[PDB]
């Protein structure tokens, strides 16, 4: 085969893992919306795609959301020139999707279950009171002259009222903008302004990890370069003292309580914006109402299998699209239990995580490779002595899960009773994109396996432009029509939403990654184009290096980057970081280096093994988890005095640590 | 009989009452958007909701239906301070001129959900006032036109309102009101008023502030006399009235709550003469002079005058010049009042309203509700609670009920009606204190009574 | 005989009757009329159309017609005497998508416009798709601005493609365009621009128009120094030339479209929300209002049956969207019926006389539209430039503006249509929103100069003006009305409301008056003869513009004229004829005292003794506005000794040509 699954140390014969009993309808669980097995999906999604799946879409839009007014054309517009519509005629509101209809239901159902930084300051927030706090907000929103279309900055961290305040804006037809509260004023300041917005809404202090956040003082400092900010909304989360300007500042307890409890719905056109999201000049990814709000509620009822019970525990942040699709949007949406958790996953210990799960009882699980690792790193002792039987999927997001990691969350996470769905999609796609259906795909792992209803994927060979045909191939990953929950722009700079997805590859959406679909039809997402290493002309994905380093005995995690070649075009580097206990005397660096070298050398080739392994206590990553190997590759090539703003990363002085390795 | 008021009321209380609530709301009123859900929310957050997902409006409800079924009849007999000035006001005529002022006001910019105050006296222009503002979806403020200078400032500035609807002077008992002078000495310290409206009632010479103050005909002259309405969601307010706190009230619930107790307590018929002799400055002249009788497309009165002028034969005289089928009182202004060989027999039913309180042929009906109830709470049907009001009577010592029939104690509601006030404005805190902390889970009217009678 | 007689004409009048032609009968491979094949189908459908049953058939038409987003449940209501018309009042809909969205959903590729440029070579086709991006990116642009729904929006463009994405965008949004003709002076612009009070005002940097440069920025710069309400301009880079943009206020339409996404959701407007306000040119700015959803019925319904329009048509009309004619009939009428329309950016003489049918002929018109003054200005270039053309695909065409003389309607059935056209003459008004009378092609037979029958929703009669009573029957002469509204009647005047009523319905009270001479002959067919104020009173015979006109032309050599009254002694008024003649007559074998001489004869003989002309001024050209109106009061006070009270000309089409006429006066 010319395509390899990604590096595991069980053999492929040994590593396709059929729906568990959890998943099966067994064990006392709900039976799975799709199942049992491959051709299942297939039958399903064959009437999603194609010049026939018009009815199908039709049917799930009015099956699955509250309309004002009904649509009457299903979709239209195309990529070529960014006009993209879903059910254009129709109208709708978010928030009556994700709070109303549910209340009118079930009042004392519990929506959000807020897990706090402190454990014992957790609770459940009903429908009911979800509902009163985001009505409340949007008529102090209101009073303050926000109108349909305006956009509203958020820099608020974990706590439940979060959702409040998207919901709030939605309601009114506000245009929410989150921010990662944590981010420095600087980053604050880029966008706030690039949305123009007139109201911000934050806090006084955020909590994560036993940490303080100043996010008052932070956005204090940014406010003196964002000229347009009139109204700040501040939640009283801390307590603590901080400064509040007259006039500009009032807080949020005391506006809402002079407000009523109810608050009409705006009623929205489906192509009008519900959100911009950036991501890291700033690129504020917009996202229009119906085919979002479809998508998420979608792509979370059928690769997560949620069912009206259901508690369900994304924990990642809202200031990421995960946390805007898969805490707030989809799992509200559906009308079941969501998680907003607060902390870390090491705060006050390791087993945080399942703390939370048992005390809870939670029944999925959505989070990143990164704390993933990061809790395998810690050791076993933090989760083996849990139940976590109430769990039956468990979901992977961010990044390539290497077979190692996706190995321990399925050993000790899932304890080999749980569905794994490694879930790929990006901001700019709204919802999942490609995901194992849990009870229906036998799973690989590393393989996002196949693609979501509405997503017709390909591969195309980067030398020719032409789409590589049939299985076996390997490339890039692009899609051949619109989706319903396809970013419609970028926040005022089209140009540069037709320039990045649509014009790479014309009559196409590029996504940004290599990919490769194995002689099963398999897709593997192996990371960024911009990553990938040519060594004596074998193209090399970060995912496959990063993969066969992890198969050896104490490693935690690692990122490879190339390196100008003057013999080999380029050579691979390699950034290692170690469990706490791996002893660096017994095994003397140089001595583990080239273990590890010759490790790649036996299971991926000569060409993929580092020319040179620096070991770090730790590699940068943003706030959602990605590892930055841009930020690397630019050190080691001696630009790292050219690397902008980093200042919002998840810890700026690893920068300086990996800085003084590679000198 | 008993089994009759009863057995009807049953329907409209309790766990299976949605079904009758949707109905009448679906028959007495036009939508726009039909609702779905019937009720929600509470009294203890207040957030009461009624008929949340529908959209009408007021202005439609209470004009434009009528006026495309009839535009001849009779909308407002305006009984003028002098009796010799009375006349007719068609539906045709009263749309035509709230359509002018509402693009008068849109002119203005004047936006959905904006307050503007309204200081009229009672011409028949008031319910051109109210309704204009309804059909754009403004807030009206009405304020007595009987309020000083400073109380008219402190609800003007309360509300926020930019716009003020005003006369140059008011007609009563045979006296001037200097209604556009007392404007002007409000407005010296209303920061936020940038456009007054002045009807002229007198055409006597009045201050006018150049740029701020506008003459209602010279506007109205401006602007065709159609204006759409806009389509208003059943929770969206309708008017702000300061009892200073401003009792908010939404639009689906109050209009279909004044529009069920006209039809019932006072027995309506589509040609009735529905006489209501209160003042549209308070709330019983917004249900029972302008949105109950107009919601119904029923011919009502706008007295102008006091119950003495020119004689206390007045009340007497215009009922048999009109022919009124119905005559709504205060009992303050029928011991006021030369009532010996009138007719007065076209009277079908004679209420009472205010206070604790014909000759063997009009009914009498006492009817007790508040400015938060919105319409009628108790009364007897020609006493008995209204469709969808279910209260009870507890001992403020203990909290508890006092079940049973001679016991008194304080007056409570059990659940939400549908006419009931939403909110203070901008003061929700004081609305749930004074009406749904002292009793949780109750609505506290703040009056005593005993088994029906109100003390 | 008769009281009442056809305008002059050569034919005789038993030649003169004209039957749908062959193209017009289904024959030939063409389309079937929708209304055929005689008077009586017409009167058949006519009649359904008015009077106190007639709510069923408007119902129909509205919901077959267009597409709502809410239905309605009144048909109509209001009336005349307090401008209260309402139409569809409960119902909601949007005009671009009606326009647009609803057209590219069902084929994005099918042509929407013919942008035909000034100069031939660089036309192309402007498909439905592209014409509903551009539209979109515009109307965002316009939102990003602070445009809500209500607020005015003045668009001041020549007749480039993009004017239709101009006026889409602000309907998109709800707001209300106020288009002006490019070539406006900044004074005509000025006060139409503060009058709409609008903040945002859309243009170019520079028009083409027949070869020349129309320096339209130059031209708001100068207006805006005295329109303070003015916050943003968009100026569309039409020919790239350098021209002055004021930092902040001033953003080129190419990079701030390019920052918007190519869809825009369409605001959800009421029947009777404001469409646009258009400004006419006696006294102030009259900005005639329309609403929306009647307008658009009436276009959509007149476009179909006075054009007989048919899906794959290419409907040509070559006036100029800053004319009520180009609202109705080149954007909102023919893209709501789905067609391909034209927007023709040249004059009929560039770069040659033969441009109207290269045009035609090059893409296969299907219906043609223009005015008797480009009528007249092709008759006087000669016969080489049309007769050597094809022009088969024609099989319609139109006449708007004036009465057209049998003389220039004979010139436009011989040579246009090859005497296989139909010839429909339109009469109506901008605030009538719609074609009032014409003939119905598949149906009626025409007569030169008629505008024959009252179309659909039309109910209109004689009164004679010295009594102000209805004149009953055949036969009949006097003013024009309307007895009751009918659905794109204009609403008001933007912001004067009482101009409106005291223009319109106070004058015959219950009735609407167009402000036009007409009569109605012995078969019933109704001619329209010039304005009232145009008539002229001679010894009590009271004579209409446009026999007098049509008389006149009849002589050799005559290419266009203009009479007007003035007072006399003996007979009241006096006849007095301002003469243009053709280039090549030569005025040295006939004198001007000469030429006179044989006019008066002709016209006595034609009309009788009072109609001849007591003076004959002969002029290189009239007074005419941009549209083709002759401007009679401006001959009239000349003549009168009042030139030094005339108005606002300066954005006549010719401005000199005043200086000429008061000079021949003199
Ligand atoms: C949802 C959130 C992560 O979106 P973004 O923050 O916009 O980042 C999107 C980018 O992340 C990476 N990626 C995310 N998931 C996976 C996965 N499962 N397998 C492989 N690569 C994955 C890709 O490079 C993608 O372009
Ligand atoms: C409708 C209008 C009067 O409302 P408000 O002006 O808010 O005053 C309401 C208050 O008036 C008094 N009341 C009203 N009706 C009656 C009645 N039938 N018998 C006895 N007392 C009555 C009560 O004290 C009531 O709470
Ligand atoms: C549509 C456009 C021309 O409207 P306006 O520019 O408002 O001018 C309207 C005026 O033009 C004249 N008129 C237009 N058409 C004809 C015709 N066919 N026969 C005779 N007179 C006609 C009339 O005097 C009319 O009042």
């Amino acid at each position: 085969h010319h395509v390899h699954p990604l590096p595991d140390s069980v053999p492929e014969s040994e590593d396709l893992f059929a729906p568990p009993p959890r998943m099966q309808g067994k064990e006392g669980r709900p039976k799975p919306h799709i199942g049992p097995n491959y051709e299942s999906y297939v039958k399903e999604w064959a009437k999603t795609v194609g010049p026939n799946s018009d009815e199908w879409w039709a049917a799930k839009a009015r099956e699955t959301l509250d309309w004002y007014d009904d649509f009457k054309t299903v979709r239209a517009g195309g990529f070529e020139h960014g006009d993209v519509q879903w059910f254009p005629e129709g109208t709708l509101n978010a928030a009556y999707n994700c709070l109303d209809r549910h209340y009118y239901k079930n009042p004392k159902k519990t929506a959000i279950i807020y897990e706090a930084d402190e454990p014992s300051e957790s609770r459940e927030v009903s429908y009911e009171e979800l509902m009163q706090e985001t009505c409340r907000v949007a008529n102090v929103l209101k009073s303050y002259g926000v109108k349909k279309g305006d956009a509203v900055s958020i820099y608020l961290p974990m706590t439940w009222q979060a959702a409040a305040a998207f919901l709030a804006c939605a309601r009114i037809g506000a245009i929410h903008s989150a921010v990662f509260a944590g981010f420095s004023a600087e980053s604050l300041r880029d966008r706030v302004n690039d949305c123009e917005c007139k109201v911000l809404i934050t806090t006084d202090e955020g909590r994560r990890g036993g940490k303080t956040i100043a996010t008052k003082q932070i956005v204090d400092a940014a406010l003196q370069q964002c000229p347009l900010v009139e109204n700040v909304l501040v939640l009283r989360r801390t307590g603590n003292k901080v400064p509040m300007t007259e006039g500009r500042d009032k807080w949020w307890d005391e506006e809402c309580a002079k407000m009523p409890a109810y608050c009409p719905c705006e009623r929205m056109a489906s192509e009008d914006p519900l959100f911009i999201l950036y991501t890291s000049k700033p690129k504020g990814v917009v996202h229009s109402t119906a085919g979002y709000l479809l998508g998420t509620a979608l792509t979370l009822k059928y690769v997560f299998d949620a069912h009206p019970d259901d508690r369900f525990a994304c924990m990642a942040d809202i200031g990421w699209i995960t946390g805007h699709s898969y805490i707030i949007y989809g799992p509200l949406a559906n009308g079941i239990t969501t998680a907003v958790f607060e902390s870390t996953p090491v705060y006050p210990t390791p087993s945080r995580y399942w703390d939370f799960v048992d005390k809870w009882k939670a029944t999925q699980l959505y989070t990143a490779p990164t704390a993933i690792r990061l809790l395998r790193r810690m050791g076993e002792d933090h989760v083996k002595n849990h139940d976590l039987s109430s769990l039956r999927v468990l979901g992977s997001v961010g990044e390539p899960i290497n077979p190692e990691a996706w190995h321990w969350y399925n050993d000790f996470a899932g304890k080999n009773q749980c569905a794994i769905v490694d879930t790929y999609w990006m901001t700019e796609t709204g919802s999942i994109s490609i995901a194992p259906l849990p009870g229906a795909i036998s799973t690989k792992p590393g393989s996002a396996t196949f693609p979501f209803f509405g997503m017709d994927v390909d591969i195309i060979d980067p030398q020719t432009g032409q789409v590589l045909e049939g299985n076996d191939v390997e490339g890039v990953l692009v899609a051949r029509r619109p989706w319903p929950s396809i970013a419609r722009t970028v926040y005022r700079d089209h140009k540069r939403y037709l320039e990045t997805y649509m014009k790479p590859y014309p009559g196409y959406f590029f996504f940004g990654d290599g990919a490769a679909r194995d002689y099963d039809g398999y897709m593997w997402i192996k990371g960024r184009v911009d990553d990938v290493i040519n060594v004596s002309g074998h193209r090399l994905s970060t995912a496959e290096v990063e993969s066969a380093l992890i198969l050896h005995k104490g490693v935690a995690e690692t990122a490879v980057v190339g390196c100008a070649d003057d013999l080999t075009g380029q050579a691979v580097y390699a950034f290692v970081t170690m469990k706490p206990e791996f002893d660096l005397k017994a095994t003397k660096e140089a001595d583990l280096s080239k273990e590890l070298a010759i490790q790649v050398r036996k299971v991926i080739g000569p060409f993929a093994a580092p020319k040179k392994i620096y070991l770090v206590s730790d590699l940068p990553k943003t706030r959602s988890g990605k590892i930055m190997r841009r930020v690397l590759r630019k050190i080691v090539a001696g630009e790292g005095d050219q690397l902008g703003d980093l200042s919002s990363i998840a810890d700026p002085q690893i920068v300086e640590e990996v800085k003084q390795k590679v000198t």
